[PDB]
């Protein structure tokens, strides 16, 4: 019993974190085999960020301008290249702790673990979701750039996020490990903002199934709805549309609890229209949307890595 | 910016998790140097749990009755002893991944990270607090016994909890690493139930200071309170008494934000009276009590927004 915001064990990722220094800037890098991946904005100065022609700034750098430190050991950079917004520093030592890994790009609504690092040293791990507006509600201070997000499947780490910036509302933006930003953001100093966000409906439903599995059933009712009526109500409350794919993905949770997905939608509609009336669900007074159906199945089944 | 329930990176603890099997029972063990620590109830049947005589059950066991598996390698048990409610299995191999560590017994209100494991394999990591009633609100399924709680301030792991059981309300009970239970709980199937729990006042105040540091002041008021008047009100909401020790511990957060502890107490009194009126504090509609003053200082910026 119990339901916590649970992150993947971070050991396989901790063994990849390094410190990258270029000029006065220090940030984090991800060392996999003989390459260290980091935000390309490490080549930038305070002025350079205003109009950064990253090809022009990079051509002026030599390999020895990049100082890479892994624990108490300096790695030597023997090559450098840029892939989208990530800088790839070729080093003369392959990381002996390189886990089995893949670079994956995730979709909004999908969750991942973040290993927040400072000066190449892991500080903490937390779970978060890629918001529908492509930001993440992270917890990051200055020096956290280059911290990565990941999931684990069996023995393979799927790296899905690298931290680049904090937006004016305090939320965060970054790229996949191929350096493609999530969302309409750029690594240049210009006016940027998080767009209006929405609630991840399929995740709220997954969390309501988690509450039922844990014995919290007060919100259940005899009613069902159709997908179209539910989506008309979801649009009204800034909830993401629920698709037949979401209904299919919630199938196993529906079979386990005996509550059809549209039956749970009628519960969600009533919660949106009437509130919780002084009650909580899984210790929360708000509808939680940062657990996917897979996270719920995994936490209520004890999957290991 | 941001404020998340952040766990310590779990790598140093992952490298210590092993599987312990005795008869048909399989649970987790913590392998540090040449000793594997695990709940002594690994030697019990379900019928033994009503009134187990651990000394009598243990004397009947030989070293080779304990099967210890670390990854795909069987460790050989060369000795065994019981210390309170923990069994210490001496093995013929020292764990090469043993981190710098200490065994620490914590007090109610203290937080720690839990690395939930099954079959000696880590499944996830989350943050927990030792409740005032000495239980933890964990997320644990059958087979999670022997999973540990810890803190990693610096590069030293302070192990503070070993999981033993789930109580009837779905909350959890366990011991320190010397095998002393937290609370009045016993590793015996008795009618023991979690006592009435209370809110960890000093932690709620720390979290209100975190909210001020992150840029929110809506909940502040022009009032102050004496410590005694605050405690008289707080106890009416099932909040723990706030002691002069708690006031002293909140000193640094008070100095950073410019809000006197007793002025923050006045704000908490008003939040208890009024509720949040549709507002949130650090993304929560409830007053959060699982961040200590130390956690807030660790996670938050040293410069108030
Ligand atoms: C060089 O990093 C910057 C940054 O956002 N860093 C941060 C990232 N996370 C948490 C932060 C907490 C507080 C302070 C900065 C944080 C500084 C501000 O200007 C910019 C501008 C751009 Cl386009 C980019 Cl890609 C990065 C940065
Ligand atoms: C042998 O472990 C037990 C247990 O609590 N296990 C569990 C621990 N965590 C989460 C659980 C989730 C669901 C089912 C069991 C869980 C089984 C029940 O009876 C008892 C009774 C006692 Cl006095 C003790 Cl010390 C252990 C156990
Ligand atoms: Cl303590």
């Amino acid at each position: 019993s119990g339901f916590r915001k649970m992150a993947f064990p971070s050991g396989k990722v901790e063994g990849c974190m390094v410190q990258v220094t270029c000029g006065t800037t220090t940030l984090n890098g991800l060392w996999l085999d003989d390459v260290v991946y980091c935000p390309r904005h490490v080549i930038c100065t305070s002025e350079d960020m205003l109009n950064p022609n990253y090809e022009d700034l990079l051509i002026r750098k030599s390999n020895h301008n990049f100082l890479v430190q892994a624990g108490n050991v300096q790695l030597r950079v023997i090559g450098h290249s840029m892939q989208n917004c990530v800088l790839k520093l070729k080093v003369d030592t392959a990381n002996p702790k390189t886990p089995k890994y893949k670079f994956v790009r995730i979709q909004p609504g999908q969750t991942f673990s973040v290993l927040a690092c400072y000066n190449g040293s892991p500080s903490g791990v937390y779970q978060c979701a890629m918001r529908p507006n492509f930001t993440i509600k992270g917890s990051f201070l200055n020096g956290s750039c280059g911290s990565v997000g990941f999931n684990i499947d069996y023995d393979c780490v799927s790296f899905c996020y690298m931290h680049h910036m904090e937006l004016p509302t305090g939320v965060h933006a970054g790229t996949d490990l191929e350096g493609n930003f999530y969302g309409p953001f750029v690594d240049r100093q210009t006016a940027q903002a998080a767009g209006t966000d929405t609630t991840i409906t399929v995740n709220v439903l997954a969390w309501l199934y988690a509450a039922v599995i844990n014995g919290d059933r007060w919100f259940l009712n005899r009613f069902t709805t159709t997908l179209n009526d539910f989506n008309l109500v979801a649009m009204k409350y800034n909830y993401e549309p629920l698709t037949q794919d979401h209904v299919d993905i919630l199938g196993p949770l529906s079979a386990q609890t005996g509550i059809a997905v549209l039956d749970m939608c009628a519960s969600l509609k009533e919660l949106l229209q009437n509130g919780m009336n002084g009650r909580t669900i899984l210790g929360s007074a708000l509808l939680e949307d940062e657990f996917t159906p897979f996270d719920v199945v995994r936490q209520c089944s004890g999957v290991t890595f």
